[PDB]
Parts: structure tokens; sequence; C-alpha cells
């Protein structure tokens, strides 16, 4: 089974009350989380059965609420999932994952991500 990256995060940062502390992440926490998620493979969950897979290459410093990107004029990733997918993010305060080629600057909210377990 695939594990939600939110849960993976809470495990990495030793959190149990993620829904009690709507607090953003400390620089210390982000760095600790980034080390663990960087390089893992993830699958999108907001597109039904179109579970597109991505390679996490980094973690943003800005929350999904503020992370911006070149939308075809700049937009907020949180807006995106509210406008295009009509889904208010549960954690707009947590960072987004950067997936794919660096220069492509693709950001995904942690909420919509599941860690893909290897199948050797």
């Amino acid at each position: 089974m695939a594990q939600p990256v939110i849960e993976f995060m809470c495990e990495v940062l030793d959190i149990r009350n993620i829904d009690e502390q709507p607090k953003p992440l400390t620089d210390s926490q982000r760095v600790r989380f980034t080390k663990e998620i960087k390089g893992l493979k993830v699958e999108v969950t907001h597109c039904g059965q179109m579970k597109r897979k991505y390679r996490v290459c980094n973690v943003t410093r800005r929350p999904a609420s503020h992370q911006t990107f070149p939308l075809q004029v700049e937009c907020t990733v949180a807006q995106y999932f509210k406008q295009k997918y009509n889904l208010q993010l549960k954690y707009p305060h947590l960072p987004c994952l950067q997936v794919g080629q660096e220069q492509k600057h693709t950001y995904l909210p942690l909420e919509v991500c599941n860690i893909v377990a290897g199948q050797r």
C-alpha cells in the first residue's frame, strides 16, 4: 500500500497532533523532512485512477498557500487545487514537494501525495 506523505512527514518530524498544530514547519523541521523525502517516488491522488508518479527532488520553503508558479501570469498552488480541482487544501501552511526536472519547477501539495513503495 502507498503511505500518505503527510503521515510519512509526521513520522519523520515526530508529530502525532498534525491536526492540532496548524503551525507551519520550522526551518529545522523542513530540512529534516527534505532529507527523507528527497529522492523517494510519489504518486498523485487527486486525479482518480490517473495516479501519475513523480520523483521528489526537493521541498519548497514557502507553504502551498504562498508557493507561486508560472500559470498559463503567476498563481498559487493552493489556488490551483481549489480552482482546477475544486479542493481546499487541508494544510496550505505546509510546504509543497518539487517533482520532476528541477528547471521544470513543478510543485505538488503534500496532501495529494502518497509514497510509492518499491516492488522488487
